């Protein structure tokens, strides 16, 4: 950001446009992941007792209020943008030519990496032995498989349903039992998938019936008609409405589909098109009147689905024993629909900058492609450091006199920029690479406009719009310290006006550098202590990712973080305006992470949850916090990201969601909610 | 196990001061927690013509202070 060199009323840098031979900018980034990863699950679960009228009135207002006024513009744009058949398309074809050259042996009959083989390639695979594949005879060149946008969405699905049944199973067959795949299945390649994949098994029936079926599967029309008997093991239902109707109509069509498949078979999985709270909750109503049987039902979201789709699936299975609890409230995968609301602005569509300004904050979120002359590359470098943190810079030939840049606007970059009006940079220290020292690349360069982050940099990036959001709503106020703040992370969050204090004891001293962005760091602990607390009477406090640790790398109990918590709610107590933000997770994560397979980094470790290498750290009781907070006499709240978070997070930052981080997404917001303690 | 077995009775378990008293507070009724003393002991052995022993003398004390009333009044 700074540097030893000063600027003022600098000339604008002009870069030319590049050829399409030497940067090319694509839309989506294709994700690279493991095999065994496209195969996975979340489940969530009801946590009510009982329905009552007032509860029914109040959800059907508001699901049908979001009918008519339909989902959020920028959501419908980005889940058709990022879909999940090009969102891993790079991986089958891997795997299909490895196949074809010879070189697949040595894996188990029935394991994920034999699903998607037979997902892969068109030919029936044999085994000339167990654990290992016979090479394919010679002449022989099999099609690969031309499946369609919502195949491995279902192989998912089967794999969800034959591992619910046995949590520990490493292999997926169904010896002797039976499956039906209800669904419309225009040109179904699950089928063909799934036929290839059991066929060593004895004798499995699995065939897909539906609307607009061809051959093999049975074109026929949900419910079944009367005069005939359909009986399987497995239900795997996604029906959706291509034309338009009413509440009504689609209500009645649900309805019958849950209950049909419900009474079809002993386990199901129904998709629903639109879930909502008064939806669901009516669906589970329903349930109860099939003749006096008990069901289980808990929601289901697989990791091979599109990642900001907001339709969840219902899994549905007889019960010896009622369950105590069976309706859902403020579930963590209705809250993706419940919040996605139609927004009162159109969708930002990210833009190419060809210009350099000189402290200039008229640019929207996106890319800086173009060329300029060798010479001029280390001034428009250390111009646009002001927007951008990163910059890959290369040249073509050594023959060549202009330089190719690429950057990305950051927008955390902006927030800890302008907040003065002093510009320095490193000009002096960039000046040393003119002219060999900017590397030299022939091949293409192939860039995205939305790159790939992890699950928790999209978390995170939500609850910092979130925060800002309610910090900018408030007035009158001097500064925002940042207790938790390590490295400035915080920043996206202060406006440019107001002071920003951090107090880490582990975080870098230069107070040149400090001075000139407005900002002042106190390296000292922050001791939770009620009678030395230094809290201003007029300030807010930010808590985010630090009660749940220890500052020297230790993880710390839930009565510790109790403790803390209580400590900077009564200290915060006589002060006239105090707003304090505190972060934690909470113990209804572990219920659902213990029952999924979803799981690839945000992991559970003896009931601690193992969140992106850190060390493992245990969880709060919503319930204990609240009356904790109730006891003590202040003004509390629980507040959660929501989809237009996620939505301005992705579309700030050039970022959109994983495959596989599209199902924690959902479950992992509602449980690290965050509290707002006000005066 | 844990549990106090009075009476010859089937033993039963203990309720944390604490727990109760914060219950009643976000209730948000009026509560007191009173315990008999002395002059209680006094009037039964009085009023009564009936002594404490000597195996009942020491264990008296730790009863009464673990056997509480609470007093909700509006
Ligand atoms: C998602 S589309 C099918 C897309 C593709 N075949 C696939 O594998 O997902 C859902 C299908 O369900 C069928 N469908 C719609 N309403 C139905 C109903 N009421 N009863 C039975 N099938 C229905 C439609 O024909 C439609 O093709
Ligand atoms: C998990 S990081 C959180 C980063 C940042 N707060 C964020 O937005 O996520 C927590 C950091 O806070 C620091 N820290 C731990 N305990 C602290 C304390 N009691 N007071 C101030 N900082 C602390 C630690 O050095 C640790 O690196």
């Amino acid at each position: 950001v700074t540097g030893a060199t000063e600027h003022d009323t600098v000339a604008d840098i002009v870069l030319g446009q590049t050829g399409e031979d030497v940067i090319t900018i694509s839309m989506v980034e294709p994700m690279s992941i493991a095999v065994e990863d496209m195969y996975g699950y979340v489940l969530d679960t009801p946590t009510r007792d009982i329905w009552p009228a007032d509860e029914q009135i109040e959800q059907k207002g508001d699901a049908v209020a979001l009918y008519d006024t339909k989902t959020s513009r920028a959501l419908g744009m980005f889940n058709n943008t990022v879909r999940i058949d090009d969102l891993l398309s790079p991986l089958l074809s891997l795997v299909y030519r490895t196949y074809i050259k010879g070189d697949t042996m040595t894996m188990t009959q029935g394991s994920l990496d034999h699903l998607t083989l037979c997902a892969a390639v068109d030919s029936d695979i044999t085994f000339v032995g167990n654990r290992m594949i016979a090479p394919l005879p010679e002449g022989y060149i099999p099609k690969p498989m031309h499946r369609n946008n919502s195949t491995m969405k279902m192989l998912s699905l089967y794999v969800a349903l034959k591992k619910l049944e046995n949590f520990a199973t490493n292999s997926y067959l169904m010896a002797p039992d039976t499956s039906i795949i209800l669904l419309g299945a225009e040109r179904e390649p699950a089928v063909n998938i799934l036929r290839r994949f059991n066929r060593n098994v004895s004798n499995v029936r699995i065939i897909g019936m539906g609307d607009r079926a061809v051959e093999p599967n049975i074109r026929v029309r949900v419910p079944f008609p009367i005069d005939k008997n359909i009986s399987a093991d497995f239900i795997i239902c996604d029906i959706n409405s291509y034309e338009d109707q009413s509440f009504e109509s689609m209500f009645s069509e649900t309805i019958s589909v849950v209950t049909t498949c419900a009474s079809a078979a002993t386990r199901a999985l129904v998709k629903i098109n639109h879930p909502s709270e008064y939806m669901i909750n009516s669906v589970i109503e329903r349930l109860s009147q099939l003749g006096g049987v008990f069901y289980h039902t808990a929601l289901l979201k697989t990791a091979s689905q599109n990642p900001y789709s907001y339709e969840t699936y219902i899994y549905i299975t007889p019960i010896a024993a009622a369950v105590r609890f069976p309706f859902y409230s403020n579930s963590a995968m209705i809250n993706r629909y419940m919040t996605a609301v139609a927004d009162d602005e159109m969708p930002i569509i990210p833009s190419i900058h060809t210009v350099i300004k000189g402290h200039s904050n008229t640019y929207s979120p996106g890319l800086f492609c173009g060329c300029v002359d060798v010479q001029s590359a280390p001034l428009a470098l250390s111009q646009l450091k002001s927007y951008c943190s990163e910059a890959t810079t290369w040249r073509v030939d050594s023959d060549d006199n202009l330089v190719n840049i690429i950057a990305r606007i950051d927008p955390a970059r902006i927030a800890l920029e302008f907040r003065t009006r002093s510009n320095t940079s490193a000009y002096h220290e960039y000046q040393r690479y003119v002219p060999n020292g900017l590397g030299f690349k022939v091949r293409k360069t192939r860039e995205f406009r939305y790159m790939h982050r992890e699950v928790t940099f999209i978390h995170k990036l939500m609850m910092y719009a979130l925060i800002r959001e309610q910090i900018s709503l408030t007035e009158n106020m001097t500064q925002v310290v940042s207790i938790g703040g390590r490295n400035l992370a915080d920043i996206s969050v202060v406006p440019l006006n107001m002071k920003y204090v951090v107090i880490d004891p582990a975080t870098r001293i230069e107070t040149l550098t400090q001075e000139k962005k407005n900002i002042e760091v106190q390296s000292r602990p922050f001791q939770f202590d009620a009678a030395n607390m230094d809290l201003e009477n007029n300030s807010i406090y930010l808590f985010i990712a630090v009660i749940m640790n220890e500052p020297n790398g230790a993880a710390t109990p839930a009565r510790m973080q109790m403790d803390k918590i209580r400590n900077v709610a009564t200290a915060m107590l006589t002060r006239t305006n105090c707003v304090a933000y505190i972060s934690f997770y909470e113990a209804g994560i572990i219920t659902r992470l213990d029952q999924s397979t979803a799981h690839k980094t945000i992991r559970v470790e003896e009931g601690r949850l193992k969140v992106a290498n850190y060390v493992p750290v245990d969880t709060l009781v919503e319930a204990d916090v609240t009356l904790m907070l109730r006891d003590i006499g202040i003004t509390h709240e629980i507040i959660r990201p929501s989809t237009p978070e996620l939505i301005d997070a992705c579309s700030n930052y050039g970022i959109r969601l994983g495959s596989t981080g599209g199902a924690v997404l959902d479950v992992f917001n509602h449980y690290s909610p965050v509290i707002k303690l006000v005066r």
